[PDB]
């Protein structure tokens, strides 16, 4: 019945007002932390930036920011991390955070050169052969292994804390088919990419939350998180015809803002869910 809630926004076209509403009735938390002048460097874009509330911090003693978020979905029992796509000088900050929070799985949502700008730095290591080091922190970066397919890619890294010599894999997933503009006309793509993330395990709770990053972490990221949510709830529910995509989506709003960034990808997230509810 989602289905009919869907056909009668497309038929009156009101997409752009129903998105209009969800930014007004969205949640506004202050981001003082972020807004230091300390942290500029530290931030992509000025206009976004984590609650206060909800940031990530870093076990850094001295400056424990990195604009990330605690998304925790406490009926769908899931929790994410979103982040932005890391600068040149915050890899070393992202690959601490992954480490400190115990994720298994990195989700990433962009390619590093869309429409020939620079939308992320390139924080996991190319070659098999050449290690990365971050010199700020402890960890010691490898790339052991990647399974290149035509809408997304896997790699296993492993990550290594040089003080304690204690090594963790990393399950690297990139989605590289999103169009440079607008939203991908079939979700059918981007929902065999989440499956292939849930088979993983990554999403379990026995470990950390996992990393998903566009950009500036709210737009494609907000898609993610929403549709594999959404999905979870008419799964586990008794009336799945209750979910409110809406609903959970201001619900998601409470801990980082602008989840979905336009009304393109709200109409994008009803048709992944609806597809994905369909695939079961």
């Amino acid at each position: 019945e989602m289905e009919k809630e869907f056909e009668q926004i497309d038929k009156s076209g009101s997409w752009a007002a129903i998105y209009q509403d969800i930014r007004h009735e969205a949640s506004d938390f202050p981001c003082r932390v972020a807004k230091l002048p300390k942290n500029k460097n530290r931030n992509r874009y000025r206009d976004v930036s984590p609650f206060d509330h909800s940031r990530i911090k870093l076990h850094q003693e001295d400056n424990d920011y990195i604009n990330a978020s605690l998304i925790k979905m406490e009926e769908a029992q899931r929790s994410y991390i979103l982040t932005q796509g890391p600068l040149p000088n915050t890899c070393g900050h992202f690959w601490e955070m992954v480490w400190e929070q115990k994720s298994r799985g990195v989700v990433m949502l962009n390619r590093v050169m869309e429409k020939g700008s620079l939308k992320c730095a390139q924080y996991w290591p190319q070659k098999e052969e050449k290690e990365m080091i971050f010199e700020d922190t402890n960890l010691k970066l490898t790339l052991i292994s990647e399974d290149i397919k035509s809408y997304y890619t896997v790699r296993q890294l492993e990550l290594e804390n040089l003080t304690t010599q204690e090594t963790r894999e990393i399950l690297h997933f990139h989605y590289t088919a999103w169009p440079d503009f607008g939203v991908p006309e079939s979700p059918a793509s981007f929902l065999n990419f989440l499956f292939k993330v849930r088979e993983s395990g990554s999403l379990s709770p026995e470990h950390g939350p996992v990393v998903v990053h566009c950009s500036a972490g709210i737009g494609r990221s907000g898609t993610f998180c929403l549709a594999d949510t959404c999905l979870l709830l008419m799964d586990k529910r008794k009336d799945p015809s209750s979910v409110d995509i809406k609903k959970v989506l201001l619900e998601m709003r409470k801990f980082r803002m602008g989840l979905i960034q336009t009304a393109d990808q709200l109409r994008f997230s009803y048709l992944a869910v609806i597809e994905g509810a369909k695939f079961i």
